[PDB]
């Protein structure tokens, strides 16, 4: 585990990470993909080897030995807000036990189902309420990746107000 174990959030692309694992908003299919996964699949293309994966479900696949853990949050395009919500959730408990399994001390995660998936709608608090809710009891260093200079402010209040 991490000594004393944090949150924190970085503006750039979680292709640059700093930390021993990534969290992919992956599509159940094992795209290429757009946004956050289109920059997965070009720094780590070895990593989507078989990793399609149901949504609510996440799926880790090696590149060398850097784990890549495909995380498919729901289209809510699709979804109705209720079975989203829920599915939203699931993909992010999947997440938490993938990071524990690992043994790793650190994890750069996007939020999932705000971009493309989204649905048209600001799902910043929704979204980072079931990241904390599933990391919480895990002892990795969290960072958070976003590009939204709005959203890093108001990822960054949400982390300290609970500090
Ligand atoms: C956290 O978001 C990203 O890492 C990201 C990377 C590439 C994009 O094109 C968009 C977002
Ligand atoms: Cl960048
Ligand atoms: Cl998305
Ligand atoms: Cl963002």
């Amino acid at each position: 585990g991490a000594m004393a174990p944090s949150y924190r959030v970085k503006r750039m692309d979680i292709a640059k990470n700093d930390e021993e694992c990534v969290v992919n908003a992956a599509n159940p299919r094992g795209l290429p993909g757009d946004g956050v996964c289109k920059a997965v699949y070009k720094k780590w293309p070895e990593s989507f080897k078989n990793s399609a994966t149901p949504v609510g479900t996440a799926k880790t696949v090696m590149c060398g030995t850097y784990p890549v853990i495909h995380a498919v949050g729901p289209n809510f395009s699709n979804y109705t807000e209720s079975e989203g919500d829920r599915e939203l959730a699931a993909a992010y408990r999947e997440v938490a036990k993938e990071v524990t399994r690992l043994g790793v001390n650190s994890v750069a995660i996007p939020l999932l189902s705000t971009g493309v998936y989204s649905g048209g709608k600001d799902r910043l608090t929704q979204s980072l309420n079931h990241l904390f809710t599933a990391m919480d009891s895990t002892d990795a260093d969290v960072v958070i990746y976003c590009r939204d200079k709005e959203w890093e402010k108001k990822i960054s209040e949400a982390i300290q107000m609970r500090t």
